[PDB]
């Protein structure tokens, strides 16, 4: 199981500067050496490289676009099978009720419980009711990952109104909740932990130097 | 000349997770894409890789330890020659009063003006008196890089007492001053820029995920 504490997301998609299984493995080692308790990573190859450099538990996803679906975080059994092969300890998937290319969310949850019974699952959700649906499906973890990143949560950011959305998720489910998405600073990390999340996933604030650089530059441009 | 704004230090020494000319070239790309106006980098190998990735001006150093000297930032003509070969726009060196392994600081300054007349020079100093000595030697930039990092500045950090050390440096010299050392947040970057530095160097806050991870973990340990 994931400990309490800091999960570092070590992702770099094609065309991002640090894109490379190798580099993500080194970002993960850096996170490990700074006191991270887990890693979140994207694609079987990045996960396998990371698992060569750290024994931290990994939350695995496959970001892959499908025609006629806005679901891209572990959309189908093809991505699930890649992640089972990766041996990541936790499989994260979009747990919205948006249209998927193939299996439904219920079918992907059954698929994972049948084919990878020792793997934990994590629901990336955007709304309280998606969170409650995930809790009902027996998700091990419910993350705020997609809050602000679906067509229907545009402009919503986890931290808004002192983490009201996070407070509402924590109030609505007994499952382990993960503060993920727009945890930008140590102060935000402390706040989500004090609000009672099991753990927090921090990505861009640690592993996206372009995004960190932009925050430094923006302070001069207000 | 270096513009006003943010210089990103893209360094990873041999024991650090990201040690690699290729990775530091990508950190530099990320800095560029985020709005940096320059790069500080270490070793000819890293500098050449960065200079083929971005056209941003580079402050080059070679960190290399010598016996019977505490000077490790561009200590001798050997490091200077590596930086001349690198074609970096600015050569930075330890510009402390500390005894060097070979040439004196004064000797090295003469050497650079002779052997690389088109290169600007940056004085990494620890004290106001070293800043004044650097102005004496005609340095183009005076950075606060070694303030707190010498045997005679123990316990001091750039930000202490609302950047009093930086205020004292800026009052002491007419040369372009660079805020470097422990500039860890956008707030600190804003502050040193508002105090009148030419530019600021931010390293670990952007390019050392281990260091950033430690600050996240640390807020849960206070
Ligand atoms: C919507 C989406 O794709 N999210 C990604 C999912 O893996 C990453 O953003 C991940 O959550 C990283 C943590 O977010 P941040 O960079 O700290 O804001
Ligand atoms: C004393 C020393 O070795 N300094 C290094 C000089 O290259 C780095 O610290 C460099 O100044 C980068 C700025 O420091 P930070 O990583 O932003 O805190
Ligand atoms: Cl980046
Ligand atoms: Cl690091």
């Amino acid at each position: 199981m994931l400990p309490h504490g800091l999960i570092v997301s070590c992702q770099a998609l094609p065309d991002e500067p640090l894109h490379s299984s190798f580099i993500m493995s080194k970002m993960a080692l850096a996170a490990y050496e700074g006191g991270a308790v887990g890693i979140r990573a994207n694609t079987k190859e990045d996960i396998l490289a990371i698992k060569e450099t750290v024994d931290l538990p990994v939350i695995g996803i496959v970001k892959r676009d499908y025609d006629h679906s806005d679901v891209f975080i572990t959309a189908t059994s093809k991505e699930v099978d890649e992640l089972i092969e990766s041996q990541c300890e936790v499989i994260a998937l979009d747990a919205t009720l948006q249209q998927r290319p193939k299996e439904t969310l219920d079918e992907l949850v059954s698929y994972i419980r049948t084919h990878a019974p020792n793997v934990e699952i994590m629901a990336d959700i955007a709304t309280v009711e998606e969170a409650k649906n995930a809790a009902r499906l027996g998700f091990d973890y419910i993350g705020t990952t997609l809050h602000g990143y679906t067509s229907y949560t545009q402009g919503q950011l986890l931290y808004q109104n002192d983490f009201q959305f996070l407070k509402d998720v924590l109030q609505s489910v007994d499952a382990k909740v993960i503060a993920e998405g727009n945890v930008i600073t140590p102060d935000m990390y402390k706040r989500v932990m004090d609000l009672g999340v099991h753990c927090s996933v921090v990505g861009g604030a640690i592993t996206r130097p372009k995004e960190i650089t932009k925050r430094f530059v923006q302070i001069m441009e207000d």
